[PDB]
Parts: structure tokens; C-alpha cells; sequence
């Protein structure tokens, strides 16, 4: 197996152990180590519940500094700083860091310096690591010596694959997105709005997704723009994509060219419906995308808008584990 | 005073009635009466006391068949056929019919056969009437022969100004847009079939996409959008307050900041009361209880290239509309005498 | 196989469906036929996908009037009237009614005229049926002659146990209860106007009084506390997953740690899998999807002075009731035969 | 007037600024300096906008180290140490501490000492403070010498006087409560207390809960014989509190309800209000009682266990009562 430690266990690092065991990537990985500073009493009591994503169902127990999921030990670490990580002596191929505060080149340094032999950030990070990795989109772009690399965003993950698409297809010129993140999650990006009383509001949040998308696709500067707002919701994200395109379409062809690559390039990554759900429906979905084929409109022949679905949570833990795999995978290549 | 009569006594019905009185209209509007199939009582408890706006200030009495805010004493009318609207005999000149159910030109016809001088729908309409006027914009096209008019809706009379301030300014092209409803005074959970699955489920939980026709609305208002203009919509659970993220591409070049001070400049000017604009940070209940039609937030405006403006605008979905009724309504017992 | 029938699809009859499949139940009840006035796409698209349940984990088709389940076809029927119902023709040994609009004895006897053998009620009916069970307390009292029974209620299932379990230990003298109700799906109106005044108001923002019938189910159960039991109910806007506050006057002096001690028991013994006991710090969505009839939360036991108790005690208060329509439909047609 | 100066400008210190204008107290009082560690145009914003009730209705404008409600000046300070506030030099009478954070004598002392006469802390503090007052109940027990005191909290000053009019009228044995809070309104990060990092929006969550405590130092006979918890659900500005006490006297519930509603049109006008219309928890929003009794909830069992719930705003009954309470210490001082 592939063997990972885990920097960080927040939102991120416990929903990627859940999504190992979940989906049987067990088989392919072992989580060996997992470092965070806090109770390892109570990281396995969050770890076996959660308000977005139910009770795990395998056993979880904790002794001394030792985590169990069924009849796996992983070690508890708490360190607080990089440098003193014991990576040689777990043997750690991958570590995954999803602190959300490490992230830059030198951090992944530190890691390696460690003894970890790869790093994978949870996040964007700053803007000299070796590679990003949007899965579906460029995985294959990996080389062995991409050491230091970052997973992008779930909200990047899910709004990628189909610029890409209707780009290739029709020629993109300009774009605008709009994120309607739920109210709980922590934090995609960085106010007097965050300190407000409880109205139950919309709120708008200042959002890096543009940022995100002209840096994967630099022909895009100057051409994309983004905003977001958070609603009380229960754990679903939609992102309302709308772009202007050089080739003549209409709603119908654009669908049928998704509904190809969910069933095809982009299978496991994008998904395409036309059932009459609602958000709720994706929670715990381990898509990056899934298009709602209902609500996809080309104003004229020119104007596309689309709207896609994403669990911002489970999406992006499990392609945390998809990357980890071709990364590992490059390296023995 | 314009004599009115509300047919309909749900929230719109209502919130014409709370902000005839906290808007000053009172001194040229008086409303005479109100029709609903409701207990009286009920109707001046809800009239009272509501989640979206609070306490009613003045007074709210109830006795016999009256319902008294402050010192006014309103007839209160509870008869199912429109045929029996006492309207000839309260001399109505404008009924404001609040049903959401009746929308029709032989709706608009029974309402004046029983006596009201004119009609005003709270929605656009089952039909094809007289007119439809999204006040600020083309309530100057009103004429004396217009006696069935729908006020079209809080959604078109929020997004409708906002369209026309871009297309007059930069020359739209193309346009689509989203908008945010509230789900607030919808059943919140659901336990019930409905042809429509994406209604069967717990608007508390989810975004929840829903069936929109606001292209349709843009279209007739600018016939120049061909067939430019789409539209979607979600419901989310908040409080009333809706947001509409409309993008449209244009000839001129422009930059955000240019967008902002056309928008906030005509807010100041030629839609004062109508359009507002903000710069501030705010979330979205800061726009409750707010009675202008639309508010532009400068600090969402963006510009993708020089051409694809995003601009995001709220209104609070009952109280802007309410007020824009009443607006209405003076402008139609006003050409009444050309 | 105990071939049952479910009148009424909507939230309860559905879970009592995915209940059989998930429980294991399936291995002695089928699921004949189900009578829905809905459509039956929509019936089937209803049982796959749900907010507080998530996604069926079965495979659910739909063809003509079949909605197959795996490999199960359950017969979809769409009678208005009662005697109407074929449940002669499908040799109908219990019918669960789920539609929270029937429930009185005569309309049990139309489901019987119409060919069930017996009917159970998912919800306490009128005073008037044969039985009303509380599965772990009194179902042994069932009888071959009982033939009309109703389940009781999601909150009477989940506090009868533990007003048993206390008045046994301690003997009570008197009793008040307050429910914290997720959104009630029977509290939603249409119309906008309502005599009920406060069912006009939108729940999302509100903690809302609501009528309760739970003290009057407690003394239905109890006779011995009439006019010793009073309960007040809120509305409060989570999705799912019930709180009862429970607060008893007893005559034996007694302590915090002691009455959890006894719960604690209860639930690993006479009472293991009805009633549940934690000491986790867990909040209402932990208890989602949990098949117990009530989980006491041992953490918010009280004792003021020796003499008053107050606990309060979780239930999915849909996942809970709809597996015990199915223990108790269970219990029905075994004491039959 | 009573030159009052306000420490910590969160919620509870934003809403007796605007309660001093909205109940006509500017009468009485004026707020002569805020202290806060934010920044001033962050303050004036928050002062305007988060109210639960419209902006609030006073123009509020913020320059220098100014803040403007209408024509009022009210020096703003970013002192991080009690030591150096100071409340000599702008006269402060009495300094409302709003912080939730300082609450013991010492701190007390320390506000003293730099030059405000008293202090009064909105939230219970330490049990070594001069007083706890619950205006309506305690406040004629106010003397010169008390200068350290604590107004108690919002859910105390709602259920106390109710249990003081049934423990008058009936004697009280024994009590439990159990308070439903809205929402104060995820941040991702691990706490001892491994409830507080659970979602509030999706969940009824236990909290811990001050208010049996707060019950027996208020009442000490009561410390083997009341108990408490609580909840917290996703809903906004009001709070629920469930009452249960066994009471000597046999009594019938439309005679507990005459009882609370005599003392909302009498020795309680103004701080216990009575109602039975069919409310909600939101038609309670902004209210400034201290509590209403919803009689259509009142109940007893068996002639001796009565139930009462009451409501309040979670924060606007008891700012008002900071300045009654700040009003009655400024009273005594002649
Ligand atoms: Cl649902
Ligand atoms: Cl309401
Ligand atoms: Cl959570």
C-alpha cells in the first residue's frame, strides 16, 4: 500500500479517512499517522460523528496514542511543529496536509525534510509548488519530481473539468461564476460580515475561485470573475457558471456534451442528471461536479449558464485520495 | 382621497395595507375595505403581528364587521364570488386584488361590473390585460382606457430598472440571470405528493431549483433581447430577503467601477425611491423591510474582459412590491382624469 | 411470511418500507401491495431519495402498477374508498395504515370488511381500538381477538418506557413533559389562513408552541396518573430527531447518578434495543437513523431535592416508530396463529 | 445625567447604546465613552446595521475617536488593560462592563480605581461581588456602599421574578428549568467541550447552563433543590424558558395565570408582561420585559407541579435593565 500520514484533523483530514475506508481505497492506501494538537479522545469521537455526514460505520477506538478504525492502529501524533514530524521512522510516502494553514514551498520542505517523501496540500497554497492537480483534468501532467503539490479547492475541483469541457468544445471568451456555498463550512477563502447576529441570512463572501480558475487556465486573465454568498443549507454547494463561447450552441447540445463526458472522459469525476432533485440529493456524492442538465440555458447561441452541484466536503477528500494514488503511482513509474 | 378596496388578505394584502400607513400614502390613498374568506379577528392578529416585519406600530382594533388601524375603521368582507363585491356601493376606485388566485381579464371585468373604477393584480397575471407596470419605468404609459393592469412582480420590478440603466448606458446584447428566492413563507417541511418532486421536499434544507419565466417578463419589456435573455432561479432557506445575479453582455467597454457609478448615480437621480445602491458591507436581512424595488451591491458589480458585466441585487420580495402597489395605484386614479 | 399491506405513502409508510429492508425484517414480512392516491413514479422516486434519510441503498423501479424494491414487486393501488381495497384477493394478514387520516374503529372494520385480517394504526386512533401497543412494555398483552391496535405515537413509544421504567423504581406521584418537536410535516397549512393562528407563522425562525396530545397518551397508558400528568409542546426548526423532557415528582428519595444507573441497566437488559441509554456528548443529529424507541441522555439527568426528576430523552422520531410498526405487526400476526 | 461609560462593544454593549436612546433613558443618561479593541468605523457599522430590528432609527456617524449617535459625542478608547481607561479624566459615574470576560472584584476594583464611581457587569461574575440585582425584584436592596455589581443575565432576570411571585403565593419545595436558547450566530477546530463545535444550524445541542446557579445565589435555600439545562436551537433574537416547581399550596392553572397577570398590570408592570394570544418566539423580538409568561402554556399536575414558560429577548429586555439597574446604583450614591 501507499502509505499516508495525515497533517491535520479537521473537517478535511477526517472526512479523507472516512472516504479511504468508504470507498475501498484501503486497499490501494494505509493511513499510518495522524498528527494533530488536540485530545485523541477527541478526535475519534468527531471522526465517528458528524452532522453533515452521518456515524461512521466502522469501529472507531482510541488508547494511549494510538487511533483504531476496526482492526487498524494508526499512530496519534501531536507536534507542533513541522521539523520534529517522525515521518523516516513511519515510512510515510504521502503526507496529506490538511491544516489549512501549511502551504507553502517551504512548508512542503519541512515535510520532506521530515522524511515524508511527497507532500499534498488540502488547498490552493502559495503559488510556487510544484504542481496543482484538478482530477479528470491534468493528473496525467504529474511528474516524479512534483514532490510538493496542491489538491486546488473543492469549489476549483468541481467548476474545472467543465470550463474545460466547454472550452475545448466551443471556445471560451469571457466567464463569471457565481458560488452558493452552505452556511457551515469553514473556510474557502479570505470582514464585518462574519460578526453579524443570527438573521438566517444570505451572505456574501469574498471567494478565490477566479483566482483559482486564471491560474490553471492563464489564457483566462482579464477574461473570468467570480463572487460567492453563504446560505443556511445543509452541505451542498451550487456554482452558477455562465460564459460567453466563440462557436454557435444551443442548451440541448451542450447537455448532450456533458452528459457525454459524465458517462465517459470524465466519468467518477463529473456527473450528469436531469432527475428532479435538490441539493440534499448530493450530500455525501464523491463527484467533483454533478451538472444539472434541468437548468443549463444558452441566452441566444452565445451565452452559456450552468449550474452544478458538489458535497464541497466529500468530492474533494476523495480526490485528495485519487491524487495521492497517481502521485504515488509517478513515483515508481 | 383615493378610495381603494384590497381583495385578499395574505401577506401582500397585508403589507399594502401596513405600508400605505408607514409610508405617508394614507394622505391620498384611504382603503375601504377588505375582502377575505378569514375570521376577522384572525385577519387583524396577522395584521399585527408578523416574522418578516415585526410589530405593526399603529394601533389594530377589531369589532362587528371593522377593522380600525388607529382611528380608521376598514370594512371587513368576507364573500367567496367576486360578484358580490359591495364595490358600486363603496364607490372603489382601484382594486387592489391581493388572491394571488384571481389574475384574469374576466377577473379584472367582474371586479369592475361590481362597481371598482379600475384593477390592479399583486402578480402578472393569467392573462393578457390592459397593461403591466413596473413603476419607475413605464407607469408614464398609463392612460385612462388602462382599467385591468397588472404590477407585474417583486422580482421583475427589482431586476426590469437595473436592465434598462445597463442596456440605455452600454447597449445589452445578450443577458442571464439567476435569482435567490427566499423560501421563508413557504411549508418548510412536507409531507404530501405534488406533481412537481423538486415541491414534495424540505425547503429548510436544501437550494431547491424552481421553475422561472422572469426571460419571458425581460422579453416583453425588451423586445430588442430577441431571443437574448434566459433565466433560472433556486430557493434557499433565509429570511425575505431575494438576490438576483443578472449578466448581460454589452457593446460599449466598461470597467466595474464605471457600472457602479452609473447605478449608484441614477439612484440618486432619475429611479430615486425606486434603485438604490450600496457600497457597504451587508448581509442580506439589512435590506428587510427596505421599500425601494431593487438595491444594487456595488461591491458584488464585476467585469470579465470589457464586456460581461455580473451584478447582484436584492429586495426584500414583499415590502419593496407593496409599496410599488400603492405607487401604482395613484398613478392609475391619477390618468383616471387624464 | 406475515404479508402485509401499507395504506398511505407518505413520510411513515415509506420509512416503514425502508425499515423492513434495512432491519432484516424482511426476512418475515413481504410487503404486498401499497395503496397511494399519488402517482406511482413519484411514489418510487420518494422512497430513493429523502433529506433526513439520504438516499435508499436498495435498487427501487417502477413499471405500471408494480414498484419493485431488489427484486421484490409490491402491487401499487390507488383506492379512495376503503371497501374498495383488494386486500381479500391479496391475502392481507395485516394492514398498516399510514396515512395519519384514518384511524377510528370503523374505519379499521372497513379495512377488515374490505379482507384484512387485522389492521394496525400508526398513530393512537381513537379510544376505542382493541389495543394500543407500546413495543417492549405491553405487546404480551396482545390477543388472537385483538384485531384493530394502534402503534401509539413516536413520542408516547419514546416516553412510556421511561415513565414505566421510573414509577417501578420509585413510584410517581406526578409528572410533566415538554416535547422539543423537529418541523412538524402535520402542521403545515396551505391556504395562509388557519384557526390554529400559529401554524400561519413561518417555522424556520421561531420556536413555536404546538397542541400536544402527549399527557392524554400518557394516561390512556396509565390510568393511575389521570389528573396527575400534564404536557406543553415547541415546534423548533431541525429536520429530525425529537427531544422529551421529562419531569417526575417520586416517593422514594432518590439520586442523579442512581436514576441513570437504572436507565443504564434497562437498556442493556429488559429494555435492550427499545431503550437506549449515552453519556456521550453527542447533539439531535447523532440520533438520526437510530431504530431505538427512545435513547435517554444521560448527561442532562437532574434530581432537585431527593423528589424531582427531570430527564431528557432523545428519538428519531420517524426511524424509532416506523420499526416498531413493524415489531408490533410482527407480534399481531404470531399471537394470531 | 449619569455620565456612563460603556467596556466591550459586543452585542450586549451595542444594545444598551441602543436601548438608552429607544426607551427615552438619554433622559437620564448619557454615554460618555466606549472602550473596545476593534477598530472605530468596524464599531459605528455594527452599531447601525446589527440590530434584529431595522437599522437602528438615530443617525450614527464615526470620525477622530468619535462616535456620533445624532448630536451625541462618545469618545471611543482601545485601551487593553483596565489600568490605563481613562474614566477619571471623562467623570464616569458608572462604567457598564459588557465585556463577558472581566467579571471579578479585582476587575471591579481596577475600573475604580481609574476613575469610574461604580461598576456593573452584564453577566453573574464572580461570587464575591458587593450585589446581583434583578431589577423588579432586588433593587430598593441597592445601598451607597454596593459599587461592584453584577445585573445577572438575560435568562435570570426572566425566570426569577416569576419564581419569586409563585414562591410568594404558593412556597416553592423544589425546581428544575430547562431554558431553549436561539441562536447567537462553524468554526473548524477542537474544544474540550466536544459539542461546541458541532453544526448549530442542523441540531438541537445540550449547552451548559448557568441558570440553577444563578437561581441559588439569587435564592441560596434553593441550593439542594433546583436543577437546570439546556438547549440551543437554529432559530433567532428569543428565548424560551420551561419552568417545573412543586409547590406547597394546592393551586389550579387559571389561578397561577391570574396570579402572573396581576403582577404584569401591578408590582411587575414593565419587567414580567402576561399574555394568551397565539404567539410565536418571534412576536417577542425586541421586546423589553425581562420575561412574559405565555399563560397558554401554563399548566399543573396533580394540584402541586406547575409548569410555567416564559419568553424573552435574548439581549433587549436585559439591556434595558443594565440601565435601570445602572440608573437605581446612580440613585443611592445621594
Ligand atoms: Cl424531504
Ligand atoms: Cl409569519
Ligand atoms: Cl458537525
Amino acid at each position: 500500500t501507499v502509505r499516508v500520514a495525515i497533517n491535520g484533523f479537521g473537517r478535511i483530514g477526517r472526512n479523507v479517512v472516512r472516504a479511504l475506508y468508504e470507498s475501498g481505497r484501503r486497499a490501494e492506501i494505509t493511513v499510518v499517522a495522524i498528527n494533530e494538537l488536540a485530545d485523541a479522545a477527541g478526535m475519534a469521537h468527531l471522526l465517528k460523528y458528524d452532522t453533515s455526514h452521518g456515524r461512521f460505520a466502522w469501529e472507531v477506538r482510541q488508547e494511549r496514542d494510538q487511533l483504531f478504525v476496526g482492526d487498524d492502529a494508526i499512530r496519534v501524533l501531536h507536534e507542533r511543529s513541522l521539523q520534529s514530524l517522525p515521518w523516516r521512522e513511519l515510512g510515510v510516502d504521502v503526507v496529506l496536509d490538511c491544516t489549512g494553514v501549511y502551504g507553502s514551498r517551504e512548508h512542503g520542505e519541512a515535510h520532506i525534510a521530515a522524511g515524508a517523501k511527497k507532500v499534498l496540500f488540502s488547498h490552493p497554497g502559495s503559488n510556487d509548488l510544484d504542481a496543482t492537480v484538478v482530477y479528470g483534468v491534468n493528473q496525467d501532467q504529474l511528474r516524479a519530481e512534483h514532490r510538493i503539490v496542491s489538491n486546488a479547492s473543492a469549489t476549483t475541483n468541481s467548476i474545472i473539468p467543465v470550463i474545460k469541457l466547454l472550452d475545448d468544445a466551443y471556445g471560451i471568451e469571457s466567464g463569471t461564476v457565481t458560488t452558493i456555498h452552505s452556511a457551515m463550512h469553514d473556510q474557502q477563502v479570505i470582514d464585518l460580515r462574519r460578526t453579524r447576529a443570527a438573521s438566517q441570512s444570505i451572505i456574501p463572501v469574498d471567494t478565490k475561485l477566479a483566482a483559482g480558475i486564471t491560474r490553471f487556465f492563464p489564457q483566462f486573465n482579464d477574461r473570468f470573475e467570480a463572487i460567492a454568498v453563504r446560505v443556511p443549507t445543509i452541505n451542498v454547494t451550487a456554482i452558477d457558471l455562465s460564459v460567453t463561447v466563440k462557436k454557435p450552441v444551443k442548451a440541448n447540445e451542450v447537455n448532450l456534451l456533458l452528459q457525454k463526458a459524465a458517462q465517459g472522459a470524465f466519468h467518477g469525476i463529473v456527473d450528469y442528471t436531469e432527475l428532479p432533485l435538490v441539493s440534499v440529493d448530493f450530500n455525501h456524492d464523491p463527484h467533483s461536479a454533478i451538472v444539472d442538465g434541468t437548468q443549463t440555458r444558452v441566452s441566444g447561441a452565445h451565452l452559456i449558464k450552468t449550474l452544478v452541484w458538489c458535497d464541497n466536503e466529500w468530492g474533494f477528500a476523495n480526490r485528495m485520495l485519487d491524487t495521492t494514488l497517481a502521485m504515488a503511482t509517478v513515483a515508481f513509474r
